[PDB]
């Protein structure tokens, strides 16, 4: 045993929103004596092979595959065999190695039914990227929530905010945002796709002259500290339990390499509802 | 030779503003035909020294020592000794390794002048937390140039915007935004200690119904791409050049290895001054 876990991710020199779940990880490496190696694949099948080849050479323990963002896919690992858990992403084989990933449809719903139990009844939804899974899955339950309260698709007001390749996408969020806002039934509250995005959207707000919580409700989604805690009210979202999943994760793998008969399949953590104050009634 | 370089860096878990480096780093990696393990210390000195020891059981070539944010620091290799390249700090022991940093100091006195030409006398400077070198010399700027152009101490409005451990800081930039904006002699410009913090000085303008640069101006730093963008009007700000940065470091740390006769000492690669439309004459 070198009591060295490594972690094979796909986009953190392009992504830095999921680091938390490496925090998490170290964090739990610190406390239990091991060490964390961590390679970067950039999303190439090659050197994910070349990647999981160096790590068997350099007899590593385990390792912590890690999406920046969540995705179905099964690792590229060649002919090595090396105890594995993945995190923030499921294996498109099924059950071919345990995973554990946070629960954005329920965040989305949490999220969605706070404002309806808060009075909004003409909800806006500015679209992440579609071709993220997580996007599309808020989105899911951004429209059943909604239809299973009673309001109808005319009550809403959904529009794209981007397109393109992921980090690196035509963005459009502030011009989606204040044609939504322009429209002759207003809606009184407007979630983001995710938190970074509310920062174009406060600023579209602002920009009609319209107060926050008074005049307009926004709600984001992920928690990421550098934007939460710097738009002003407060704002309001859905916390992506990255840190807890590094550190559950790790653990999970730790119990994995010494054996142990923890049925792998799918494990799926919440979502935190995190209330600030950019929601009014 | 393993054609494996390692990067020993500090915060990563919960500094994320800095990955470019690693992606100028990885991507020289890639068309250089070398893997890049990367391990981070946490700011332990304990852990330093067995990270050194690790890198040495697993041959790896060399070492790209990088920190999240400019600091002066010697390594903690204990007995280990591996070609060495610092990234974004210098050594506190004269020439000890080579080195390759951002210029804090000129980025802020071009950005300054930038203000200086265009109209602007009576300018604020919200400062980044004081434990910071570079938040230092980019206020040491700041103060030198504005003398060495006429403006006095009276003509400047600075406030401390933050303190505390980095990264988890007392933050209050808005409300000494608000103070400042609130002064009977209003400032016509106001720079932002970083690209972070402008988000605060954005909002705290647009809530006291100023337009940005209609009514004031207001510059950044770092451009941190997830903000710049994400600020209307986009944010006219000094780009550190982290991803050159890493593929410099990449570069020098592979001639070194190989040999070469280049004088270590120290290299500082200037700041773009990357003009947006957050300002007006």
């Amino acid at each position: 045993r070198s009591n060295t876990f490594g972690i094979i991710t796909d986009y953190v020199s392009t992504t830095p929103y999921s680091v938390d779940i490496v925090r998490g990880i170290q964090d739990w490496a610190n406390a239990n004596g091991k060490t964390i190696l961590i390679a970067n694949t950039g999303g190439s099948s090659e050197r994910e092979v070349e990647i999981w080849k160096m790590f068997q050479s350099h007899r590593i323990d385990g390792v912590l595959y890690v999406t920046m963002y969540r995705r179905i896919v099964d690792p590229e690992s060649g002919d090595v065999s090396i105890p594995t858990v993945m995190i923030n992403c499921r294996p498109q084989t099924r059950e071919l190695l345990p995973s554990i990933e946070p629960d954005d449809y329920q965040g989305a719903r949490d999220l969605t039914r706070y404002l309806l139990e808060r009075g909004h009844r003409r909800i806006g939804y500015i679209r992440l990227n579609p071709i993220l899974l997580g996007a599309e899955l808020r989105l899911d339950a951004f429209r059943r929530t909604t239809s299973e309260f009673g309001l109808t698709e005319n009550d809403l007001s959904i529009s794209l905010g981007m397109d393109g390749p992921v980090g690196a996408e035509n963005n459009y969020v502030f011009a989606a945002a204040t044609e939504m806002l322009k429209q002759d039934d207003r809606p009184t509250a407007i979630m983001s796709g995710n938190d970074e995005m509310a920062i174009q959207i406060y600023i579209a707000a602002m920009a009609l002259g319209l107060r926050i919580p008074q005049d307009v409700s926004i709600v984001g989604f992920d928690d990421f500290r550098t934007v939460t805690m710097a738009l002003k009210p407060e704002l309001t979202t859905a916390a992506l339990p990255y840190y807890d999943l590094g550190r559950e994760g790790a653990k999970w793998l730790n119990d994995l390499i010494a054996g142990e008969k923890i049925y792998p399949g799918s494990r799926v953590v919440s979502c935190k509802l995190v209330e600030r104050s950019s929601a009014a009634f």
